[PDB]
């Protein structure tokens, strides 16, 4: 009854299962419009998983800010598996677009995709939510560049999966150094330990696309943290900004900025530079 405004009619997708895009765990994804909106679908097996599904698309359908990636419905099939509808980006992830050659961001372009970021995840914060998985691969981009969050609740998955390993324990595939030093040793997370991946990918953003500890193994990066060891500050990163990463990454969670306290401050970095 209440989900009506999340679900998506019966000629108003079209959906191109041909052309693919994108290939996550729980689902590949294709290419679609919507009555004109330019789609990107992912297709994801009882009722009781299905309700499931769609009492959080009702949940995730009222998050709206333009610096997160937004859901545009969700199109349940009698004969198939359910496909989630989101807004085509047309520029791809943070990452590869960064690291793309072709395209040649300055670097004041590059702390303004930081500071949108900032901003999308101000705005999550703000509705008590918790990402995860906050990234540059997980941070999308529009035709305006435009940068929006992305890749929570319905959408959720492992794309990029070189960058996932396994706690063996638990049995669950972790962005290891994108977390806080708390999320590795207690497997919990909170908007602090979202604060943590905010720096990292602001080191991504500085250093053009360049993974984090290439030469820290994915088990012992842990101790790494704990013995005081940080990433280094890249080149063509103001020093103010280095500062500002070094904050997120305080090894006590209480002591790092807020998402708001972020906005202020490369704001004032961004309008010097
Ligand atoms: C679920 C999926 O959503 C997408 C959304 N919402 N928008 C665009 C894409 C592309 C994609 C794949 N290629 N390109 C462009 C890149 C520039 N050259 C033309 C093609 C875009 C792949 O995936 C896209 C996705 C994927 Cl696969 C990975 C990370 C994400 F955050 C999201 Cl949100």
């Amino acid at each position: 009854q209440a989900v009506q405004h999340v679900v998506i009619g019966p000629s108003s997708l079209i959906v191109h299962f041909n052309e693919v895009i994108g290939r996550g765990h729980f689902g590949c994804v294709y290419h679609g419009t919507l009555l004109k909106i330019h789609c990107a679908v992912k297709s994801l097996t009882d009722i009781g998983e299905v309700s499931q599904f769609l009492t959080e698309g009702i949940i995730m359908k009222d998050f709206s800010h333009p610096n997160v990636l937004s859901l545009l419905g969700i199109c349940l099939r009698s004969e198939g598996s359910p496909l989630v509808v989101l807004p085509y980006m047309k520029h791809g992830d943070l990452r590869n677009f960064i690291r793309n050659e072709t395209h040649n961001p300055t670097v004041k372009d590059l702390i303004g995709f930081g500071l949108q970021v900032a901003k999308g995840m101000k705005y999550l914060a703000s509705k008590k939510f918790v990402h995860r998985d906050l990234a540059a691969r997980n941070c999308m981009l529009d035709e305006k560049f435009t940068v929006k969050v992305a890749d929570f609740g319905l959408a959720r998955d492992m794309y990029d999966k070189e960058y996932y390993s396994v706690h063996n324990k638990t049995g669950a595939k972790l962005p290891v150094k994108w977390m806080a030093l708390e999320s590795l040793q207690t497997q919990k997370f909170t908007t602090k330990s979202d604060v943590w991946s905010f720096g990292v990918l602001l080191w991504e953003l500085m250093t053009r696309g360049a993974p984090p500890y290439p030469d820290v193994n994915t088990f012992d990066i842990t101790v790494y943290l704990l013995q005081g060891r940080r990433l280094l500050q890249p080149e063509y990163c103001p020093d103010p900004l280095y500062e500002v990463m070094l904050k997120c990454w305080h090894p006590k969670a209480e002591m790092r900025p807020s998402f708001s306290e972020l906005v202020s401050r490369i704001s004032a970095i961004f309008s010097t530079f």
